[PDB]
């Protein structure tokens, strides 16, 4: 899904939560801090879910 190729988007706001995004260059998911606003769909709550959908 093109969703998995969207770039990492930390967004804005200050309700910081650790999320996971898929990195097509390493073909694996990595952690990132999301502020709570203005992100995109390449964002998952767990490494396992991110891997299932995008790996």
């Amino acid at each position: 899904t093109d969703i998995c190729k969207l770039p990492k988007d930390e967004g804005t706001c200050r309700d910081f939560i650790l999320k996971w995004y898929y990195d097509p260059n390493t073909k694996s998911c990595a952690r990132f801090w999301y502020g709570g606003c203005g992100g995109n769909e390449n964002k998952f709550g767990s490494q396992k879910e991110c891997e299932k959908v995008c790996a």
